[PDB]
């Protein structure tokens, strides 16, 4: 009575984590999916030897054809995967908006959505929620899984706030002078999290927190102004739940993803070692500041942007994944990512309309990366 | 709809703060009786006035003289009103010994027991245990209110340790050689209003750690050896617990005990507006270091103790009573109050066996008295 597991993005840090996982736990689960980009071809033909998987999609023509024999190849493949493989669990560890379709594919199937990609979310908002049974979305967000294990500490009329964690990102502290000359080698560091180029940068500009606001209103319902955000140097606390009656139930573990992973592959079933505890044996402290919103207003423009509903979200992520990539080619300065974001979602009137088709989210994205590219040429 | 509520030890801090908490919530709670020693007589009349409770109850024959339209009055009068009362809340705010028998009383009615008792837990043992039905007993403590609250994280097959914070008290971080020239007043002997030395002093000499420890295995069927205890200086983090999987729960606060009493007269209910919750608009730290328990051994006597069994808490308990109030006289240094406790227990063996009756508890503790009165005095 094993859950059969689709991984979709196999080869990056989440999904060779959720593989470990999986390798550790033969009682519980079950690879018989993998999807990969093409970029990493050793690390993909590894775990198809390894895990004895064949069904494999691989994005990139060229990539699948050097390997030869992939059942499905190109930019639909990951999608036509889910589609087409009987599974109990899909685990979308897909970066970006492009991770949208195999969402959507995956709830469609009836079959547990593991979320990692929280930008397909972001991107579908009501979209990706009409296709969803209650509880059929399960985070795999460090953060939304704490609050998912929070919110257990009372019933759902008791809760009064949900206080999400932030690292604050290298840059934690500092001025919006000090930003002006950040590169993009200063932003490809982070102080407690190991993860994808993408993350990275989101995490030292706050959008990644701004991100998980809006994933977490989608996720739990929660009004925006019921969601908080409160600086956590040291990523043990992953996020808590203030209920009505004064008491904050908070979720606690030294920074490990498989903690997470592993709760949202067997949800509600806790996996038996999947990651450390925290050692009470040995002094440490957990701090705690406010977030600096004037120099960090990702998260403000998040909460803008996620009242505004619709595809209004789609645009805070599509704008960011153009200006993030401009800044990282050097094309733009640290502070310009949150600045375009902020001058493309203030031009975004149109796109309040809730999406209705995927083709209504990928015409808001469209836009928003032509706008954030007329906002990068303007500078 | 409305719980009817008994309030045992009406003129405490306790039984004073719950009446607190239930004239704020009249849609939540009625009292329907009132029970207390007689030393507050005073007190307890003005509460029958301010309630309208006429269903009150006098410990002390003397000071029921001075009334004389008491239902209740004399020894076990507690008991009685306990008996002949219709309730679905019994608050047990009794102190010491007097505790017991009202909460066997209580659990035979079948009523809820909101237990602040400490007697009746470490004292009282497997007597209450076996008259106990599955959640009827709930723990007005802080610590363990919090693990109540914290246990919700997941089923009790995926607990893997219990983690108890504790103050450290005023000598938190002390060598042994600066506890002995610790004095009754830095021990915390002031005549406080409300509570008696003791309190204080057992906070210092990590024996209400001990106790708490005791309680907890009782209370939550987890063994002392999965029973930990972590300093915690601020108690904002009043207890957590540590699941299979490496995840921590944990229950965050500031300290108010309005919050523990309000959840354990309306459990599984939380009372909205019972106290503050945490806030973090301006910086704050949460520190953990490990208790020495070279310096401190209170809490693993205490383990030792429970560990044995049957009336060997009680003389735990019992050794301490003799031994702490023996160096608020001056009889004995600091350090003396848990060598003493060592020294009963070494030689409590015959306590071992499971008490049938409150007499086989009484003559324990008896027993534990007269052993510590002899380390005392060399006698
Ligand atoms: N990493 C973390 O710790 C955390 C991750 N997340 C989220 O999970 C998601 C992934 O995180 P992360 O593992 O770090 O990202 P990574 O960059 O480390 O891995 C990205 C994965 O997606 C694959 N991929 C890329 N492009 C395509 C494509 N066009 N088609 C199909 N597959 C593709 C890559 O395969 P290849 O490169 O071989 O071509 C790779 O396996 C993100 O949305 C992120 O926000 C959330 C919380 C923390
Ligand atoms: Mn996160
Ligand atoms: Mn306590």
């Amino acid at each position: 009575g094993r859950l059969r597991v689709v991984v979709l993005g196999s080869t990056g840090s989440i999904g060779t984590q959720a593989l470990q996982v999986i390798a550790d736990n033969p009682d519980r689960f079950e690879v018989v999916g993998l999807a990969a980009g093409g970029a990493h071809l050793d690390t993909l033909l590894r775990q198809r030897a390894q895990t004895g998987v064949t069904n494999i999609a691989v994005a990139d023509e060229h990539a699948a054809q050097r390997v030869g024999d992939i059942p499905y190849h190109g930019s639909d493949a990951a999608t036509r995967l889910v589609e087409q493989t009987e599974a109990d669990v899909v685990l979308n560890a897909l970066v970006g908006a492009l991770g949208l379709r195999p969402t959507l594919a995956a709830l469609k199937t009836g079959a547990r959505l593991a979320l990692a990609n929280k930008e397909s979310l972001v991107a579908g908002g009501s979209l990706v929620l009409r296709a969803a049974r209650p509880g059929q979305i399960v985070p795999v967000d460090s953060e939304h899984s704490a609050l998912a294990q929070c919110l257990r500490g009372g019933t759902p009329d008791e809760v009064a706030k949900l206080v999400l964690t932030a690292s604050g990102g290298p840059f934690r502290g500092w001025s919006a002078a000090d930003l002006e000359h950040v590169t993009p080698e200063q932003a490809g560091a982070h102080p407690t999290w190991s993860m994808g180029p993408m993350n990275t940068l989101n995490s030292a500009s706050l959008v990644n927190k701004g991100l998980e606001v809006i994933e977490t209103h989608l996720l739990f319902g929660i009004p925006y102004d019921r969601i908080d955000v409160v600086v956590h140097p040291q990523s043990i606390i992953h996020s808590m739940v203030t209920f009505i009656d004064g008491s904050t139930i908070a979720q606690a573990s030294p920074p490990d993803m498989k903690l997470p992973i592993s709760l949202a592959l067997g949800w509600p079933r806790r996996v038996s070692g999947a990651a450390a505890a925290c050692d009470f044996h040995t002094a440490s402290s957990w701090e705690f500041e406010p977030l600096d919103t004037d120099v960090f207003p990702a998260v403000e423009l998040a909460r803008q942007a996620g009242v505004a509903g619709g595809c209004m979200t789609a645009v805070y992520n599509a704008a960011n994944e153009e200006a993030a990539a401009a800044f990282l080619a050097g094309r733009i300065g640290f502070p310009a990512i949150v600045g375009i974001i902020a001058d493309v979602l203030h031009a975004a009137d149109q796109w309040a309309v809730e999406p209705a088709t995927v083709d209504d989210v990928l015409d808001a994205q469209r836009w928003a990366r032509e706008r954030a590219q007329r906002a990068v040429s303007g500078m």
